[PDB]
């Protein structure tokens, strides 16, 4: 059983799932996810209706400070309380940076929606060459948490040549 400690100190992307769809007893459902710049209002990427996702982003995406997302989720009929994501980023095996958002409160059976700030670390010049020089090599771990369960985990990689 995982909690929100045993991810908080991790390291390195994890090398499998942490935990299965049907683990997901609350019926969470991303059906929109939308990341914009909080310096231009530029959208950055959006998608409509999936556990992994690959992003394809330009080089000038790692000279961002600030990002905001907005993702809208369904909740099945369970109440939902403390719905919280840690999100790791790691470049080799290197971490980048942690967020941890706390979700607002969760209407069940119905859509909810919720926005995220990240603000990105500084990167050096170097980490900055070397992350566009290295697609994929950019990886994250999601876990998304309910009373401090374990009842998500998402993957994704990066590339910022495009």
């Amino acid at each position: 059983p995982i909690g929100p400690e045993d991810v908080l100190g991790l390291q390195r992307i994890t090398g499998d799932y942490l935990c299965s769809p049907e683990e997901n007893i609350y019926k969470i459902d991303f059906v929109r996810f939308k990341i914009r710049d909080m310096d231009s209002g530029t959208v950055l990427f959006e998608i409509k209706k999936g556990r992994f996702v690959r992003y394809q982003f330009t080089p000038a995406f790692l000279r961002l400070r600030q990002v905001g997302a907005t993702v809208e989720f369904t909740v099945g009929d369970k109440p939902v309380n403390n719905f919280r994501m840690i999100e790791r980023h790691y470049f080799r095996n290197q971490l980048l940076k942690s967020f941890d958002f706390h979700f607002g409160f969760c209407i069940p059976s119905s859509k909810n929606t919720c926005e995220h700030i990240y603000d990105f670390p500084p990167l050096s010049e170097e980490l900055i060459s070397e992350m566009i020089r290295h697609p994929y090599e950019t990886q994250s771990d999601s876990f998304y948490f309910v009373d401090d369960r374990l009842v998500m985990h998402n993957k994704a990689d990066y590339s910022y040549s495009g």
